[PDB]
């Protein structure tokens, strides 16, 4: 079932707390930050929860663990196979 | 990668499971209800033993004790820790 708003603001809270706890504290936090900016660019743009690479519905257990996550597990692949050509 | 006969074998165990919860059926007993359905989903998907959140393979040791295991358990570590928001 497609996300409720409420579901949304709930993910832009913990988003901008992860984007906020990273102020604190490297090449593996660079990279976390730009796929933490990129999903809150997706809850504007009202594509939070599909995938930038296929299209498809990032699943709802992958998104309420990893609220960062902006491709599903087979795309992520394909792109972190790109970064290396 | 696991056999046909052990995904069928998985896939007896979970059917008996959901049938045994049945006639025994709290809070905890659904959350069990909704783990059993997907992990009987994913051996339909072909993607059982490959977690959900990662997509790591699930340790062989793991889906033999527990058989509707659908993510890793620092996946599931981070899953449970999601829904507590809000």
């Amino acid at each position: 079932m497609p996300l409720t708003d409420e579901e949304i603001a709930n993910f832009k809270t913990r988003l901008l707390e992860m984007k906020a706890k990273l102020s604190h504290t490297t090449t593996k936090e660079y990279k976390l930050l730009r796929q933490i900016d990129r999903a809150l660019e997706k809850i504007e743009e009202a594509s939070y929860g599909i995938c930038d690479v296929s299209g498809e519905e990032i699943p709802l257990a992958r998104l309420m663990a990893i609220p960062y996550a902006t491709m599903t597990v087979k795309s992520q692949e394909k792109f972190e196979k790109g970064l290396l050509s």
